[PDB]
Order: structure tokens, then C-alpha cells, then sequence
């Protein structure tokens, strides 16, 4: 049954709650980003209204077929409305598409619901800085002080420069990006500019990504690996077999692998900076894991709380254990009394 921190009070709304089978007294869906625990139970057999991001719409019918006429697609940063309730659509920071969503309910309460987001200061000057927020639905996957993380231009940095070194060292190496979701595609596309390479990859991924309005995609990407220096393979074939496996697939085009695998976060990370990290070598393999976040860090999430000042947080993440339910109500007081809120 449809979890209480997934309904929307005052309305007939859930948000990101497509698992649940028919939920009771459900108007219209709301579907933050396209990540499978968001997205799980939609087929082209749904038809129901679900209202999102264009982008969302486009992979909703190209990726899992859904009918066009239940797809709701709203234009970001816009008043629209949704069955009788006034709502904005917000860039979220976090993978392309990805939406918080703001609710103006009838009777003047106005909630937040973040969906997955990475905070940022340029969210102090979108449509929130314009009125007063009474409920935050929180994406609190890295709550704790002890995930801290680099600014995602510092990897993309550390990465540009490692792969442009190992390559122009040996003309011969090939690069190697893991994948799973949607989400981080600076890192390949960032490395592939560098070399002045196409980004080669299977044919379901080009798909996918070629739902994605991102700016001269066709320039970057291609289902032709022989032309292509920088692959993308699945996230679960970046260990030493699967890649041995994958050079012996290019015959003799390459002789080594430089491989990079895109972790949230890594306890390398209490102890070690950027500029330290040091790749898992065999042979004429090298795995990096370099820590490119799209949800907040601690700090980041901590400062936007404190600057919007809510009277009541909900937390969507890390729910399900009463030590981590207790852990993040500690620190939402912490963060209140400081403030002065
Ligand atoms: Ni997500």
C-alpha cells in the first residue's frame, strides 16, 4: 500500500507512486524523474493521467511505451493547472528531466516536494525565493555529516585530465565509461570532447539518450564503436573480467583500458581529495571511481533547508529504519535551533 510520504494532503496527488496498483482517491500522478524506483509499475497499459517533465514524457513513450494521451508534459518554471491546484515545475539538479514540484493548495498551504535533487545556491533565486513554503518533502539520501563530496566541475576536471594524459601517453588506449540509469552523462561526453572522439554505445542507450533534448547529441554520440575511443558498457561489466572481455571484442585496435565507474558516494572520501584518487590496476587495466553526485551532499542540503526555513520536513530517503528516522530529526532540529527558525 501507497506509503503516507507519497500522498499530497489537501489534493487528490501522489508523486513517484506508479507501484502500488490503482491508489485510492488518485486523481493525477506525478512522476519527479525517470529513475526505476520512481517510475516502477508504469507500462503502455497505464491510463491514468501522469503529469511531468517534457523530457520525462519523451522517455515514458519511446522507453516504455506508454499512450500519449495519458502523458501530461509541463513546461518548467511556469504556473500551470493541475485538477483545480496551482503548480510550478523546478529544475531539480539532479539527472535530465528531473523536477521538484511545487503545490499551491486551496486552502493557502504551498508544499515542496523535492523529488532526487542535488542543492545548489542558484535554487535561492528560481520562483521559491517568492513566497513563504509551509511543507518540505526532502530527498535526505546523504543526511549524515560524513558525506561530503567534491563540487561535480572538480571530478569532471580530475577526469578530463586523466583520460586526456593516459591517451596521448598511448594513442592505442581505449576509454571506458560505466552506465545503468540516466544521469551523469558529462563525465563520457566531457571525456569524449577532450580526445576528439564520439561517445560509441549500444543501440537501447543511443535511445535513450537521444530522448533527452540535449544540444548537438548527434554531434557526440553514435552506435558505430569502431569509430569511437570513449565505449559505454553497463555499470556491472567495469570489473576486470568483464573488460578483458570487452578489449578482446576490438581486435587488437587497443592494447589497455582506462575505465571509470560513477559511485554516488565512497568512504575513500572521509580521508582522501580529488586530486589523490588512484585507480584499481591489472595488467593493462586501470578502474577509477570517481564520486560525481547528483543528489545533495550534507552541506548542500543542510544550507538550502536553513535558507527556506520550513515548518514541517518529511524525508522521502533513509525512511525505513527507526535509527536513520531518529539520526535526520536530530539534525533538522540542529539546523532550526541554529538558524533561528
Ligand atoms: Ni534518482
Amino acid at each position: 500500500t501507497c506509503p503516507f510520504y507519497k500522498k499530497i494532503p489537501g489534493t487528490g496527488f501522489t508523486v513517484d507512486a506508479f507501484q502500488y496498483g490503482v491508489v485510492e482517491g488518485c486523481t493525477a500522478y506525478f512522476l519527479t524523474h525517470f529513475h526505476s524506483d520512481h517510475y516502477a509499475g508504469l507500462s503502455k497499459h497505464f491510463t491514468f493521467p501522469v503529469y511531468c517533465s517534457e523530457i520525462t514524457g519523451n522517455l515514458l513513450k519511446n522507453k516504455l511505451h506508454v499512450q500519449e494521451q495519458y502523458i501530461h508534459p509541463l513546461p518548467l518554471d511556469t504556473e500551470c493547472i493541475v485538477n483545480g491546484v496551482k503548480v510550478v515545475l523546478l529544475d531539480a539538479n539532479h539527472c535530465p528531466g528531473a523536477v521538484m514540484i511545487l503545490f499551491y493548495l486551496p486552502n493557502g498551504t504551498v508544499i515542496l516536494h523535492t523529488g532526487d535533487f542535488r542543492a545548489d545556491p542558484s535554487m535561492e533565486r528560481s520562483l521559491l525565493a517568492d513566497q513563504k513554503v509551509h511543507m518540505l518533502y526532502l530527498d535526505t539520501t546523504y543526511c549524515s555529516p560524513e558525506y561530503t563530496f567534491p563540487s561535480q566541475q572538480e571530478v569532471i576536471r580530475f577526469a578530463i585530465n586523466t583520460a586526456f594524459e593516459a591517451v596521448t601517453l598511448n594513442p592505442h588506449a581505449l576509454v571506458v565509461c560505466g552506465t545503468y540509469s540516466i544521469g551523469k552523462e558529462k563525465v563520457f561526453l566531457a571525456i569524449a570532447d577532450v580526445l576528439g572522439s564520439k561517445v560509441g554505445m549500444s543501440q537501447e542507450k543511443y535511445k535513450t539518450l537521444q530522448c533527452l533534448n540535449i544540444p548537438e547529441i548527434n554531434s557526440l554520440i553514435t552506435t558505430d564503436m569502431c569509430s569511437s575511443l570513449v565505449h559505454l558498457l553497463p555499470m556491472m561489466q567495469i570489473n576486470f573480467k568483464g573488460l578483458q572481455s570487452h578489449l578482446k571484442k576490438c581486435g587488437g585496435k587497443y592494447n589497455q583500458i582506462l575505465a571509470f565507474r560513477p559511485t554516488g558516494w565512497t568512504h575513500s572520501n572521509k580521508f582522501t581529495r580529488i586530486a589523490d584518487v588512484i585507480p584499481q590496476t591489472k595488467g593493462n587495466i586501470s578502474i577509477y571511481g570517481i564520486p560525481y553526485s547528483e543528489h545533495s551532499s550534507y552541506l548542500e542540503m543542510k544550507r538550502f533547508v536553513q535558507w527556506l526555513k520550513p515548518q514541517k520536513i518529511i524525508p522521502t530517503v533513509n525512511v525505513g529504519t527507526w535509527k536513520s528516522r531518529s539520526t535526520m530529526e536530530k539534525y533538522f532540529r540542529e539546523w532550526k535551533l541554529e538558524a533561528g527558525y
